[PDB]
C-alpha cells in the first residue's frame, strides 16, 4: 500500500540561485542578489538598507556582497520588502540573527512574514520559509529615512495582500534619479474571480496597475528583473532595456486581462 | 559556474508516512497516526485531546481517523506536544485552522513552534514546518483536565529544550491504566559537550533519564513507537513487547554514554 | 525635586461600566455588554459568536450573561471585533483563556490586538490592554459562517486602520432582518491632515463614510450605542430612535468636515 | 446601582520614579535609571548594552542619560532583562522603537514580555505594560559578547519563571571586577505551596538561592537596589554597604522560610 507523499521542497530555476558580484544602479544603490532575483543595497552615511533578500539560501551571499561594499553586519540597519514570499523574504530571519537589521513592513506583509509564508492565500503551505517578526509597521504613503535617503511606501496589493512598491531618490552624474522598486504584478495560477480567500482581488489589481503607472520613476526595478526587462548579467547594459513604470503597468494589465478571459473560458 | 543549492525537503522513511486505521490503547486512548509516528487521540465525554500530530502532510489523515472515532473538528479541544520538531508538530498549524483545537505547551516548545522549527539548536533551518501559536503556556508538573481525564506535564529537556512527557490515567478491564507518553531521549548527531547553543545539555539529559525512570507508567508510549518497542502494525500484539519507563530510560542513558565517549574520541 | 509621573489608568464614564441583563435585538442576536458599550452575542444551533467585548474588566460579566443565555464557555466559538481599542477588545485575551473562542480579525486589527493597543497611531501607550493573538486573518468582503449565520466583513478604515463593519441576516417575526454592526467613524483628538503615522487618513475616512452608507442595513448597531441613537436602558424602546446607516454616515461626515475646518483654523 | 470598577494603574513609590544622573559602577558600567530602580548601561568600543529599563515612563530619561554618556540611539545594541515585570521591562517596547537595540531573553521571559506582563502567574492583569518581542532566545549558561564584554546568563527561576542573573567582568583601578546583576528573590504575596500555576515554585526558589550564592561576585547589583543594600543617592558611598551574593541569597532564603511558615499558619 501507499505512504503519504514526502514533503516537496520549493525549487527554482538555477539562474535565480546564481550568485553575482554587486552591480551599481546609482551612486548609493546596488544590486547584490543573484542573476535573477533582486536584492537592493542602499548605502548611506548612517548605515545601509536592504530591499528584499531573495531565497532563504542567499543569506551568506548577501552578507559577502555587503562586506565587499564596505557594509559590516552591524552597519545594516533596515530591511524592506516588496512582498513576503519565499523567493524575496526567504533569508530575512537569518539576516536578522546575523546583523543589526530591523524589518519594516505593512501589516499584511508582517503577518505573512510571521507565519513564514505558510497558509498562503493561493499556494497553501507549498512555499514556506523561516518566519520573522517585523519591528516596525508601515502605513500606505509612510516614509522611512536612513542616512538622509527617504524611502516611501506605495501599497500595491494583488500579488500578495501586502505587496508594496518602494521609492527613493538617489543621484547619478550630479542629477537626481528617482528609483521605483515596484513589486510583482503577476497572478501565477491564481483564481482571480470569486476567490473566497480574496474576494476583492480583481479590484485590488486594477488599483495597483494605476498606482504603479503613476509612481515617481526615472528608473524601474522589480523583484524579478526580467519583469522590468533588466538583465543583471549584461554589465554596463544591464538596465538599458528597462521598462518605464507606465509600460510595466500596461503590460501587467494586458496580461491580467488575458488571464481573466482564460479563466472565464476555463 | 555554480548556482546556490536548491532547498532540500525534509524527507523521511516511508513507514513514517504510512497511514493506519485507529488502534486502541485503552478505553479512551487511540493511536491514530501512521505506522511509525505516534499521534494519540484521547476521547472524553467533553471533547477530544490530540497528543502530537506527526508530519505536516498528516493533517487530513488525522481528521479522517478522528471522524472514524466519532470526533468532529469542533469536538477536538486540545493539542498537546511531546516536542516541537517537524515530525511531531508538523500539522499543528493546519489542525488549528480546521478544528476547534487550542495548543498547550511549555515556553520552550511554544517559541520553537512559533518559528516553525526554524533556527533549531542543532539542525538550523533544515527541518522547518508551518508555524503555530500556543494558546496556553504550561509549567512543569501542571495539570490540564479535559472531560475528566487529567493530563500532567513532566519536563524532560534534552532532545529539545521543551521536551515533555505527558501522563494520564485511563482504564482497561475496569482497572486503571497509567499511561506515560514520554518524549524522545535521543540526541541524533548532536554536539553534546561544550555546545554554545546548549551549554547544560548533558546535565539536562541526565536529569531527564531520571525523570522518565520515575514516571507513573503501566504503559509506555513514545513519539517514535520503535523507541519503546511498540509495533503499531502488529494488531493485538502491538504493545506486547513495549518497554517499561525504567528500561526505556536505561537504554537511552546507555546509548547517550556511548555517544559521549564517541564524541570525545571524534 | 520631581519624580516621573505615575502611570495613569484608562478611566471611562460610569455608564460604560454599568452591567445590564441581555437585551434581545433579533431572534438570535443579543446585547450582553454594558449600558454604554456594545457586546453582541449571536446564538446559533452550532455555537455562539461574540462581536466585541467592551472594556477589560467586563470579561466575567460577559460570561455571566452568556450563561444566562444558555451559552457555556465551551459553546463560544468565535470572537469578532469592530476595532482593537481597549474599550471594545479589552477582555479578549481573558475570554480566550476562559472559553473555546477563537478570534478572527483583519491584519491591521490583529497586529494592534497583538500589542495590546500599545503604540497607537494617535494615543501612544495611553490605552493599553492585555494582548491577544488572532486565530484567523480575514480579508475585505470575506465571510465567516457559524451555525448557518453568515457574517460579512466590510473594512472601514479610519478610526483605526483595521476598523471593520460586520453584517449578517437574522430574523424577527418570520422576516429577515439585515443587521449592520458598523464601527466608530469618530476621530477623537486626531491630527487629520499631514499625519506622518497615517498619511492617507482623510481619504480612508471618506471611503469609509461611503462604505457605511451603502451597507445592507435594516438595523444599525454601533460599538458606542449613542453613536447610532440606541438606548440600551430603554427596554422595549431601546432601538426605536436608531439611525439608518445612511444617517449615521452622513452625521459622521458632517462632523468630520467640521473637525477638518477647526484643525485648519487651529 | 453599581458600575464595574475603573481600571487601576500600577502606581509605585515616588523614589522608584525619581530620575538620577549616571552613577559609575566600574570602568564601563553605569547606573542610569532612577534612585530606586536599577538600569545598567555597559559601554563598549562596539556599542552599548542596557540591562533592565525600569518602569514604562522611564524611556526618555534613559535615552537622556545614554546621550550624556555619549551613547546615541543607534549605539544601543542590546537589551538584557532580570525579569519581565512592569517595573524592570516597562520601557522595552518603546526603547526598541526609538533605538537600534535588540532584546535577548530566555523563553520564559520572552513569552511574558510578549504579552506585556499580562496573565501573570501571581498578579493576573494588574501589572501590564507595552508588549515587546525578543530578538534572541538564550539558554542557561549561554554567553553574549558585545564589544568584547562577555555577559553570562544564570537562570534563577522563582520570582518569575524566567528570572535571570547576568554576570560580566569589568575593570576598576586596573583590576578585574566581577559584577553580578542578580534578579529578585522575593515572593511578594505569592501563594508558595500547592500553587496550581507554579507547582514546583518552592523547589525553584531553593535552587535559585544556591545559584545566586555561587555566582562570580566581586560586586552585587539588584533590580531594586535596596535588596542588595545599594543606595544610589549616596554618591561616592552608594555601593559601600552592598551585600555579597552569599549574604543576599542567605537573607532571601531566611525571609522565604519565614513566609512559608506564615503561609502554613495562614
Ligand atoms: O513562480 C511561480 O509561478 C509561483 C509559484 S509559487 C511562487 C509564489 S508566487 C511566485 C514567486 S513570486 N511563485
Ligand atoms: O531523525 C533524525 O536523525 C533527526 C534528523 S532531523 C530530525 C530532528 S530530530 C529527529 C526527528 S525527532 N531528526
Ligand atoms: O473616547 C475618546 O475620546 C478616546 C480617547 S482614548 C480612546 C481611544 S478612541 C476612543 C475610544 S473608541 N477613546
Ligand atoms: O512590589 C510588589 O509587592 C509587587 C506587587 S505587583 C509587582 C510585581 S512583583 C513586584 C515588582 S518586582 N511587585
Ligand atoms: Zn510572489
Ligand atoms: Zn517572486
Ligand atoms: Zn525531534
Ligand atoms: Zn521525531
Ligand atoms: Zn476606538
Ligand atoms: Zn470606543
Ligand atoms: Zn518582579
Ligand atoms: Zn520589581
Amino acid at each position: 500500500e501507499v505512504p503519504l507523499p514526502q514533503l516537496r521542497a520549493y525549487t527554482v530555476d538555477a539562474s535565480w540561485l546564481q550568485p553575482m558580484a554587486p552591480l551599481q544602479i546609482a551612486d548609493h544603490t546596488w544590486q547584490i542578489g543573484t542573476e535573477d532575483l533582486t536584492a537592493l543595497l542602499v548605502q548611506t552615511p548612517d548605515g545601509a538598507v536592504l530591499l528584499d533578500g531573495g531565497m532563504p539560501q542567499m543569506a551568506s551571499h548577501l552578507l559577502d556582497n555587503m562586506k565587499a561594499r564596505g557594509v559590516t553586519p552591524r552597519d545594516l540597519r533596515l530591511i524592506l520588502l516588496s512582498h513576503a514570499h519565499a523567493d524575496h523574504a526567504g533569508p530575512v530571519a537569518e539576516l536578522k540573527r546575523r546583523t543589526g537589521a530591523k524589518v519594516a513592513a505593512n501589516a499584511e506583509s508582517a503577518v505573512l512574514l510571521a507565519r513564514g509564508g505558510s497558509d498562503d492565500l493561493h499556494f497553501g503551505d507549498g512555499i514556506t520559509y523561516p518566519p520573522a517578526n517585523a519591528d516596525r509597521i508601515v502605513m500606505d504613503g509612510e516614509v522611512i529615512t536612513v542616512g538622509g535617503i527617504v524611502f516611501t511606501a506605495h501599497f500595491m496589493a494583488g500579488h500578495t495582500p501586502g505587496s508594496t512598491a518602494w521609492t527613493w531618490t538617489d543621484t547619478r552624474n550630479g542629477k537626481p534619479v528617482r528609483i521605483a522598486y515596484a513589486d510583482s504584478l503577476s497572478a501565477p495560477g491564481y483564481q482571480l474571480q470569486g476567490n473566497p480567500r480574496y474576494p476583492h482581488l480583481i479590484e485590488d489589481y486594477r488599483r495597483s496597475f494605476a498606482t504603479v503607472r503613476a509612481l515617481p520613476c526615472d528608473v524601474l526595478l522589480t523583484p524579478h528583473p526580467g519583469a522590468s526587462n533588466w538583465d543583471y548579467a549584461a554589465g554596463a547594459r544591464a538596465g538599458a532595456k528597462a521598462l518605464t513604470c507606465k509600460a510595466y503597468a500596461d503590460a501587467a494589465e494586458q496580461k491580467f486581462d488575458g488571464q481573466l478571459a482564460k479563466e472565464t473560458a476555463g
